[PDB]
């Protein structure tokens, strides 16, 4: 079954004051809502099952990664309901917006790039030392609380390796961040998620992702072939030292997640996540205009 299934007589238009569609996730959209016994505000994934077709699977697999995650740099999972036809995932709210939206007022300066990537590290070291991969790891799906702690999202694509499967060759991800073992479906593992950083780190440095002016399968043949990325402009020797790590060809070449975390980079520019309280309200500011 569903883990963290609960009750049919559970009623969540009963038990949650559906608000606002606050995005969108892997099968579905995602709203802010309010817990009617704890005040507490959650997030809401709404899924369509009758709209689902051998993509159930995947919601499952979604919400059994998601239950069996338990750490300060995972989204919580509170529990399923189904209403009819519609399946409701409830999880952890974070308030401060993903890393992608604390982009918009501006670019980011290198202590907010070391701070935010050290704690995506913090998720990544947790994940791969549970023999799981993320397989999405963009800016996305960094979420900020509204006290600027970083905890990774959407669970959609995640991978579990086992003692009988060391590796894993499905073609899954978003094209820009994909690394060339997983587009070639070569066999591979927790390095994947390592490439996938490196494009992150680029992303919060620039805004962008490589080749993100042109169409994605165009990339599917770019990725393979080309010479990785490298970070281009007036940035940090550590910073483009800590990309051009994470992005190599081979994936043996690159560092686990927890070497990235006493890298030169994040050493001498992480601080405490607190400061992040400034990168928000940045945003808050901002959108009080457009
Ligand atoms: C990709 N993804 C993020 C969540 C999620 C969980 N908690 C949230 N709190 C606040 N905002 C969120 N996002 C905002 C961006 O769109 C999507 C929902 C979320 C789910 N999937």
């Amino acid at each position: 079954g569903l883990p963290g299934m609960q009750n049919l007589k559970a009623d969540p238009e009963e038990l949650f004051t559906k608000l606002e569609k606050i995005g969108k996730g892997s099968f579905g959209e995602v709203f802010k809502g309010i817990d009617n016994r704890t005040q507490k505000v959650v997030a809401i994934k709404i899924i369509d099952l009758e709209e689902a077709e051998d993509e159930i699977e995947d919601i499952q697999q979604e919400i059994t990664v998601l239950s069996q995650c338990d750490s300060p740099y995972v989204t919580k999972y509170y529990g399923s309901y189904l209403k009819d036809t519609k399946l409701w995932i409830i999880m952890e709210y974070l308030g401060g917006g993903s890393a992608l939206d604390l982009l918009e007022p501006g670019p980011l300066d290198e202590t907010q790039i070391a701070t935010i990537l050290r704690e995506i590290l913090k998720g990544l070291d947790y994940l791969h030392s549970e023999k799981k991969i993320h397989r999405d790891i963009k800016a996305a799906n960094v979420l900020l609380s509204e006290h600027g702690e970083v905890k990774l999202a959407d669970f959609g694509v995640a991978g579990q390796l086992t003692d009988t499967q060391i590796k894993r060759n499905t073609f899954v991800g978003t094209p820009f961040w994909m690394a060339p073992e997983v587009i070639k479906q070569s066999a591979y593992d927790s390095k994947a998620d390592i490439w996938s950083l490196g494009i992150t780190a680029i992303e919060l440095a620039r805004g962008e992702p490589p080749h993100s002016e042109l169409h994605p399968m165009k990339v599917l043949f770019l990725i393979p072939k080309n010479n990785p990325p490298t970070l281009e402009g007036n940035y940090s020797k550590p910073l483009k030292e800590f990309v051009e790590a994470c992005l190599n060809k081979e994936p043996s070449f690159r560092p686990t997640a927890k070497e990235l975390l006493k890298h030169k980079f994040i050493l001498r520019n992480a601080k405490k996540t607190s400061y992040l309280t400034e990168l928000i309200d940045r945003y808050k500011r901002w959108k009080a205009e457009q």
